[PDB]
C-alpha cells in the first residue's frame, strides 16, 4: 500500500500529443527540424511527423475519461510557448536588472505588461488550454503544469540556420541571453492566467537532455545539431537562469509549489575500482539540480527515470559502456541479461530505488516520479516494468524518501521526437490513422 495522498497518473507534452488533426499545427524550432529535407533524407529523423499524432488538442475528453476510470488522480501536462506567442514578444519592454558578472537579478513583469502581451498572444489557444485543464480539474483531480518541454518559438530559435551559418547569424535559442527574459515573460503570463487550474508547477522538462543532445550528442537528432561543449555550457547556464527567473515570475502570481523536472540516469561502475570516479560523475550530471537547490529555487523535484548508464575503461578514459542501460540493443537484452525496451534501454528498477535514496539524502526535498515507462509496442514487458518500478519506489519510501506520486509515461502512444512513432510508450495504443484508442492489457495493472 502507498500513503493515502499518493498520486497515480501520467504525463504529456504538447509537441508529442497535441497535433494530429488539422487546426492543431504549430511552428516551432522542433517542427521545422523534423520536416527538414536534409534531416529526413540522412536518417537523422524518422520522417514521421507530429501532425500525424494522437490529436490530444481535439480528443482530450476521451483520454481524460480513460485515465479517470483507470483510477488515475493526477496528470502532468504542458503548455507550448510557441503556441501562445507565435509572434515575438521582444517589443513589449520590461525592466531587467543585471549584476557585474552578467547574472539575472530580476525581470519585473507587472499586470500592465501582461495586458500588453495579451494583444499579441494567441488568446484563442490559451482559452483552449483552459478547456483542456478544466476538463480534468472539474473531475476533482490534480493537475501539474510544466512550462517548457523543448520546442521553442521560431523567433527564438532557427536551428536550420544556426547549423549552416552558426549562432551569430540567427536566433540561437538557449545560446542567446535574450531568450531567458522572453521566457520569463511567458512564465508570468501563464501564472497570471492559469493559476486557478494548476496545483503545482514545473518550470521545465529534462533541460539536461536539451543542452547535451542539442550541442554534443549529434547522433541524437536534436536541434540545432552542432558540436560545441562551449555552446552546451552556455545553454545550460541560461537554462538555469530561465528556471530561476520563471520561478520568481510564477511566485509573483501564485502561492503554489514550483519545481523542475529532470532526466535522472542512474550511474553504475562496471567494477568496484571505479566507484569513486562514478560518484564524481553523478555529481556533475545532477549539478543542474544541485545548483538550483542551493539558490533556494526548488520546492519539489520531478524525477524522470527510465534506465541507467554503466561505466568502464576504454582506451584509458572512463566512459559509458555499450550493452548496458540506455545503450543496450533495441528489443534485445543488455549484457546483464535484463531485457531492453524498443528504445534499447535496459530494464533496471534497482536504479530508481537507489536514485530516490540518493536524491532524498542529497536534497531532502519532496519528489514526484514525473516520468517512468518504456517503449514496448507488444506490451511484452510493460506489465512487469510497471510493477517492478512501483516496488522500487515503495522500497525507497520505506527508507525515508519523500515521494508524493508516480506518473507513468504515458497514457497514450505519441511522437517520440527524432524517432517518430516507432517508440510507443502508451498504456493505451493509438492508431495514428484513425486516432482511435485501445488499451493495452498492462493498463489493467492500474485498475489495481
Amino acid at each position: 500500500k502507498f500513503p493515502k495522498n499518493f498520486m497515480f497518473g501520467y504525463s504529456w507534452s504538447g509537441f508529442q500529443f497535441e497535433m494530429g488533426l488539422p487546426g492543431s499545427e504549430v511552428e516551432s524550432d522542433w517542427w521545422v527540424w523534423v520536416h527538414d529535407k536534409e534531416n529526413i533524407a540522412s536518417g537523422l529523423v524518422s520522417g514521421d511527423l507530429p501532425e500525424n499524432g494522437p490529436a490530444y488538442w481535439h480528443l482530450y475528453k476521451q483520454d481524460h475519461d480513460i485515465a479517470e476510470k483507470l483510477g488515475m488522480d493526477c496528470i502532468r501536462g504542458g503548455i507550448e510557448w510557441a503556441r501562445i506567442f507565435p509572434k515575438p514578444t521582444f517589443d513589449v519592454k520590461v525592466d531587467v536588472e543585471k549584476d557585474e558578472e552578467g547574472n539575472i537579478i530580476s525581470v519585473d513583469v507587472p499586470e500592465s505588461t501582461i495586458k500588453e502581451l495579451e494583444k499579441i498572444a494567441n488568446m484563442e489557444a490559451l482559452e483552449h488550454y483552459r478547456k483542456i485543464y478544466s476538463d480534468w480539474k472539474e473531475r476533482g483531480k490534480t493537475f501539474i503544469l510544466n512550462l517548457y518541454h523543448w520546442p521553442l518559438p521560431l523567433w527564438i530559435h532557427d536551428p536550420i540556420a544556426v547549423r549552416k551559418l552558426g549562432p551569430d547569424a540567427a536566433p540561437a535559442g538557449w545560446l542567446d541571453e535574450k531568450t531567458v527574459v522572453e521566457f520569463v515573460k511567458f512564465a508570468a503570463f501563464v501564472a497570471y492566467h492559469l493559476d486557478d487550474l494548476v496545483d503545482m508547477w514545473s518550470t521545465m522538462n529534462e533541460p539536461n537532455v536539451v543542452y547535451n543532445q542539442g550541442y554534443i550528442n549529434l547522433a541524437s537528432g536534436f536541434p540545432p545539431g552542432f558540436l560545441s561543449f562551449e555552446a552546451a555550457e552556455k545553454a545550460k547556464f541560461n537554462l538555469i537562469q530561465a528556471h530561476i527567473g520563471a520561478y520568481d515570475a510564477i511566485k509573483e502570481y501564485s502561492e503554489k509549489s514550483v519545481g523542475v523536472i529532470y532526466a535522472f540516469a542512474w550511474h553504475d561502475p562496471l567494477a568496484e575500482e571505479y566507484k569513486d570516479e562514478v560518484e564524481e560523475i553523478r555529481k556533475k550530471d545532477y549539478e543542474f539540480v544541485t545548483i538550483l537547490h542551493s539558490k533556494g529555487k526548488l520546492d519539489w523535484i520531478g524525477v524522470n527515470y527510465y534506465s541507467r548508464l554503466v561505466y568502464g575503461a576504454k582506451d584509458g578514459h572512463l566512459v559509458p559502456l555499450p550493452g548496458y542501460g540506455f545503450m543496450s540493443e533495441r528489443g534485445g537484452f543488455a549484457k546483464s541479461g535484463r531485457p531492453a525496451s524498443d528504445f534499447g534501454w535496459e530494464m533496471y528498477p534497482e536504479g530508481l530505488e537507489n536514485l530516490l535514496k540518493y536524491l532524498n539524502n542529497a536534497y531532502e526535498l519532496p519528489m514526484i516520479i514525473t516520468e517512468n515507462g518504456m517503449a514496448d509496442a507488444a506490451d511484452r514487458y510493460r506489465p512487469h516494468y510497471l510493477v517492478s518500478h512501483l516496488k522500487a519506489v515503495y522500497n525507497a519510501m520505506k527508507e525515508g524518501a519523500d515521494v508524493r506520486g508516480y506518473l507513468h509515461w504515458s497514457l497514450t502512444d505519441n511522437y517520440e521526437w527524432a524517432q517518430g512513432f516507432r517508440m510507443r510508450f502508451g498504456l493505451v495504443y493509438v492508431d495514428f490513422e484513425t486516432k482511435k484508442r485501445y488499451l493495452r492489457p498492462s493498463a489493467l495493472v492500474s485498475v489495481k
